[PDB]
């Protein structure tokens, strides 16, 4: 159990993912992550605590999402402007962030 919060928003795309990839498909699939993303990153992630106890906590996680909510909006414009075709690579290729956060609260 973790993010379980945008994790919940990203059971939907994750799994139209599966069937869908195509380009109105990922297209449509991407579209939810971004909005998805889009609320984990400007919603109060409180999971970690927002009351920022010692201060430079909140900026911490705007480090988190802003990358992977970055790529998220590289993969949509990517396939709508022909990043699509070239793109079914990069589907079968993953993302995981290489540095496979820890399991959750360290």
């Amino acid at each position: 159990a973790d993010l379980e919060d945008n994790m919940e928003t990203l059971n939907d795309n994750l799994k139209v993912i599966e069937k869908a990839d195509n380009a109105a498909q990922v297209k449509d699939a991407l579209t939810k992550m971004r909005a998805a993303a889009l609320d984990a990153q400007k919603a109060t992630p409180p999971k970690l605590e927002d009351k920022s106890p010692d201060s430079p906590e909140m900026k911490d996680f705007r480090h988190g999402f802003d990358i992977l909510v970055g790529q998220i909006d590289d993969a949509l414009k990517l396939a709508n402007e022909g990043k699509v075709k070239e793109a079914q690579a990069a589907a079968e290729q993953l993302k995981t962030t290489r540095n496979a956060y820890h399991q959750k609260y360290r």
